[PDB]
């Protein structure tokens, strides 16, 4: 069971085409390339999780 | 705090050239398109994890 | 193991004779139909939870 | 923080015309009806969730 | 897996002689009796946790 | 955020009767007494927790 | 599953010449000696975690 | 909250004399000395766990 993790946590506003995550914090906007990130992983068994999460719909506010 | 969460979880053999993603089950071999599966994220506030675990470097076997 | 999730949390008072789930929050207080909620799951696989959490009865405040 | 929690988790094959939840187990096939369980909580502060996980589309399987 | 779960958490100073945990709240200072509580589950398969945390003792303060 | 934790986990059969708790295993049947455990914390302030899980009441098998 | 758990927490800036560990709070700047803490386990069935997390590589702050 | 963590766990019997951890597999008994691994941390703020768990001292086996 003893093992070695090495993880990576991104969050933030996602563009696949200039393939960026920004996320806009308190202070600034900081950008992070996902491409430079994902390469890091290229050629490993990896798990990889996307997630995103919204507001439920609404019917009335009182 | 009510909310709807959408998520993938994808876990294999990454090859960002090809951008894919391949496990290999008991059963079978699945080959998933990163590509696509990220694809339905784009244009959206997200949270991307990237785990990659390995095995302890040991110094004694028996 | 790798997967698709959809979910679906919604935390309020329930009514179920209107069918509807209502939280207040500190800005406002809104109103969500369990029932179309519940609909876009009829037909599949689920994993529902309902959770309902109270005080607990004391023998003496001070 | 002392509280006293109770709560319903039930996974099956949902249909809410009957408004019923079906699971099947390697032994039988279980049937519970929403509509009882739910009425156990109607009336009171209540955390729902409903998750619904599905597999991810292949573009290879071998 | 379904399936229907009743759980008590108490929090707060323990005195076993006269069976009642007590905590101190921010507002009010609460007393719950252990002894009510331990039976509305007596005659039942359970699981009991019983958990206390400290400080690590210090060496060096600044 | 520093600190020692010690916590006691007991799973089985409750009698509060004669204190005592009694779990089935694969192999035995072993019986823990919930006097001497819980009087290892009598005195300090803990975070206790009674959980106690049934089934769920079906309307058919097939 | 019934058990008794101790465990220790350390969280600070890590100088294993010394071998302590010291964490910045909002008030003091407490020193811990690791050698010590880690004394309490020798001889024993472990498990051990250590994890070290930083900031992401950015590409554009703003 | 973006963020890279890395993360070591070791899990075995613990002999802080020669400073090595040693875990007994179903297969093998592998030997992961804990100076190595832990000086991979030397310099950084890290999280620092070490748990111990015991069986519980009985009453009555049958």
């Amino acid at each position: 069971a003893s093992k070695k993790v090495h993880q990576i946590n991104v969050k933030g506003f996602f563009d696949m085409d200039v393939m960026e995550v920004t996320e806009q914090t308190k202070e600034a906007e900081y950008t992070y390339d996902f491409k430079e990130i994902l390469s890091e992983f290229n050629g490993k068994n990896v798990s990889i999780t996307v997630k995103e999460e919204n507001e439920l719909p609404v019917k009335g506010v009182e």
